[PDB]
């Protein structure tokens, strides 16, 4: 009861900055107000009477509890409508749009860019709850404004990174949303917000046109690169699989297999000129000088190429795995060539480690293939993750029985790494252990022996165990999400162009007039076709086609 | 029934990714040692023979790069390791996810 | 479902008819209050009931988790360390880690109030730790 | 949750102190008022914060706060 006469009051005294608009001041509640405050109590009355006395709709609530990523906080954004869609109130947001004094502009952005649809992207995370919440207010707002603002298209106003919702569903890897984005169907107050249309219909085939307005990779920023060199998240290779995509991405591999077979018989005769060079190192000294000059090329290019992209589109260990073990090779092929020319004497051993391991970084090839790249990508998940603690308990182990055995010994274990090798040699199954006969402790050096043999196989057990458990206990469709994401990278790489000539890239899908705009031209959009089949389809109602005979 | 799978499926991939692993540090052993590994095929032997469990590994003494020697034949025996294990967690991942009436 | 009806309609029972008197105080011969009992002996229903219960407008000082505030969907609730503190003689973590003899005691340790009550504790004794 | 527990024992164990010095413990959470008691004096407990998110809040009916604003 107390407001309306306490807001007449403060109107008959005649202050120059008035109490409805008032904002707090400490730095960690900085920029609240009343109106917030209304909001947030679910009160639509009271919402009403601090609008009708002159409250500010656009008040930026930018204080530290309304930051993004400081811990107990909540990130709504900075406007009160934000506030209201966040919120799940609807009629808040209905009457904060279309009240006489002081509407509410849905273009209006916050402090750090964000516009109301990056705040329902960044509020979602995972349920039916809020997944629901979010898809509702999404699709409800855009409608209120196709009939609030018509020329305004609100997905395309950027954040101060850059990044529209589309693209910040992308990179912050919420599935849901982005999901819903991609395959959006609107119907006949409102159809031109519908990212999907149908073109044809012939009973249970049809053909479903999908827009790929920022989802192609000849626009620069796309979708398709910020899940594969913007995003961080560990969502990234299920997010490759969704229905526009993996068909696009299927139709570009089909495109680009006759250059991944031609690098890859560059790469080998390149490598079958090194390993003769190798061979034959100890008239023919003119083609041995040509094979060296040959190498230092080809080092060249591969340790530039690598360089290029390290620069271009990086800026961790998991993701860039290929891309280092390419890169040490090539710098060691460079180096050793040039001891090799300064005649350093050091270049052999440099020279074979680059040989072995340039033979055995022929297993990124073997991606091309289902068969064998989910094998590779196995390999790559077993070196980085399981086998490196079990090299520390390993080492510490076999180092404190190296010192024991040295020490005890006072001809046998003369020294810390003598008696370390003998040691692993246990472990191949080429060890000796035997009742010395001329050491004065036989029997503590024979028991310690036996305690070291019962301890590294628990140990080879409990990582044979540990593998088991984690393997039986793992969803199948993820190695195989993983193995599409790095055939995504290498087709966004393939189609970029080599370094030294970079690409004129294309289009991808046919343009096509999908309807009329509300204001003049016709909407004209550069679409994607889908193929599906589908036996239920006599149930449900026939959807607007946009030829009538399939062509 | 399960011999035929596995030879026809398993064995090959693993018998391509072991190759080439086996030759490349053969052709590396035999031109970084210069009486030990005189042949592709007579360093060849010996990388196989580590895998049977009869392998001989020693600090050579009388080559003049002995401690490349040593540390290629430890990445050699670490990385079969890894690849027999990895063939061994294929099968059980193709196995327990599978129906049991196929076989019969 | 018995248990803890028969426990909370005994707690306002009592709370009505005797206000002065703290039920829950009064130890047995052994010294320990029924939530050091329901810790000691491994019972994971009650004792998680106990750790988490809201009252209502008659009687509500004998809630042990109260709200302090609710802004939209965060909010802060207060959850009272009477006997879970380790500053105490004789407390509840104290009793799960030495004095039980359940194999049940690794589960209690992951319930709501002691979970980050535990993690507030490893976090300030890293340094001794690494020292 | 064995994990958790070995945690556990470890920083029940280093809060104690050492034999040579039986270090002095200190309590854990702030002391607040939360309310009247029924007779006389109002409660004063040891609280421990938790902050929580749920999106359920809103169909549901809403509770007591002890403060007004986020602080
Ligand atoms: C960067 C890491 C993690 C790495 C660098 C080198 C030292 C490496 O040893 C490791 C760790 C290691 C040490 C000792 C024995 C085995 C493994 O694994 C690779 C790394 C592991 C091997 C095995 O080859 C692979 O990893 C398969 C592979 C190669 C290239 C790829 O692009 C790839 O992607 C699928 C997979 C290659 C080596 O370079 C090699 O052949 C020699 C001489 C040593 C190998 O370190």
């Amino acid at each position: 009861a107390c407001i309306q006469p306490l807001l007449e009051i403060d109107r008959d005294s005649g202050n120059p900055q008035p109490l409805v608009n008032a904002q707090c001041t400490d730095e960690y509640y900085r920029g609240h107000s009343a109106l917030h405050i209304a909001i947030e109590k679910r009160s639509l009355q009271c919402v009403k009477l601090l609008v009708e006395n002159g409250a500010n709709v656009h008040a930026k609530a930018c204080g530290h509890f309304f930051q993004k990523n400081q811990d107990t906080c909540f990130y709504f954004g900075e406007l009160p409508l934000s506030l209201a869609a966040c919120t799940k109130q609807w009629d808040v947001v209905n009457y904060l749009l279309e009240n006489p004094h002081q509407p509410a502009s849905l273009q209006a952005q916050d402090s750090l860019g964000n516009t109301v649809l990056h705040a329902l992207v960044m509020i979602a995370d995972d349920s039916a709850e809020n997944s629901a919440l979010v898809v509702r207010m999404y699709d409800g707002l855009l409608q209120a404004g196709a009939r609030l603002c018509p020329n305004v298209q609100l997905e395309g106003i950027p954040n101060l990174e850059g990044l529209t919702p589309l693209k910040l569903a992308a990179k912050e890897g919420k599935i849901e949303i982005f999901k819903h984005i991609l395959q959006r169907e609107f119907s006949a107050p409102c159809q031109s917000l519908s990212r999907k249309f149908t073109e044809w219909c012939y009973g249970p085939v049809r053909v479903s046109l999908y827009d790929l307005a920022s989802v192609d990779s000849w626009e620069e920023n796309s979708v398709l690169e910020i899940i594969a060199f913007h995003s961080r998240s560990p969502h990234r290779h299920r997010m490759v699989v969704l229905e526009p995509l993996n068909k696009l991405l299927q139709a570009k591999w089909d495109r680009l297999i006759p250059r991944f077979c031609f690098n890859f018989l560059c790469y080998l005769v390149y490598m079958l000129i090194f390993t003769a060079v190798a061979y034959h190192q100890p008239a023919g000294n003119s083609m041995l000088l040509l094979g060296h000059i040959l190498i230092l090329l080809g080092g060249v290019y591969l340790l530039l190429g690598q360089l290029w992209y390290f620069w271009r589109r990086r800026l961790s260990f998991m993701d860039s795995y290929s891309e280092i073990l390419f890169l040490l090779q090539a710098l060691l092929t460079v180096l050793s060539q040039v001891l090799c020319f300064l005649a350093i004497e050091w270049y052999l051993p440099l020279l074979v480690s680059s040989l072995a391991m340039g033979w055995t970084n022929l297993l990124y090839y073997t991606r091309g293939f289902q068969h064998t790249g989910i094998y590779s990508v196995m390999i790559e998940k077993v070196i980085l993750r399981d086998l490196l603690r079990f090299l520390l308990v390993y080492l510490v182990f076999l180092f404190g029985f190296a010192v024991a055995l040295v020490s005890l010994s006072r001809p046998p274990y003369r020294s810390i790494l003598d008696a370390s090798l003998e040691l692993f040699k246990f472990t191949i199954g080429m060890g000796e252990l035997a009742f010395q006969e001329q050491l004065r402790f036989r029997g503590v050096v024979l028991l310690l022996l036996l305690a070291y043999v019962l301890l590294t196989y628990v140990l080879l057990l409990n990582m044979l165990i540990a593998l088991m458990s984690e393997t039986v206990n793992s969803v199948a469709t993820d190695s195989w999400s993983i193995w599409k994401l790095q055939k995504a990278i290498s087709v966004l790489e393939m189609e970029n162009g080599y370094w030294w000539c970079r690409r004129k890239k294309q289009r991808a899908g046919v343009m096509l007039t999908v309807g009329t705009r509300p204001d003049g031209s016709p909407d004209e959009r550069w679409c994607f076709r889908v193929g599906e089949m589908n036996w239920a389809t006599w149930e449900q109602t026939l959807p607007r086609t946009l030829c009538e005979e399939p062509s």
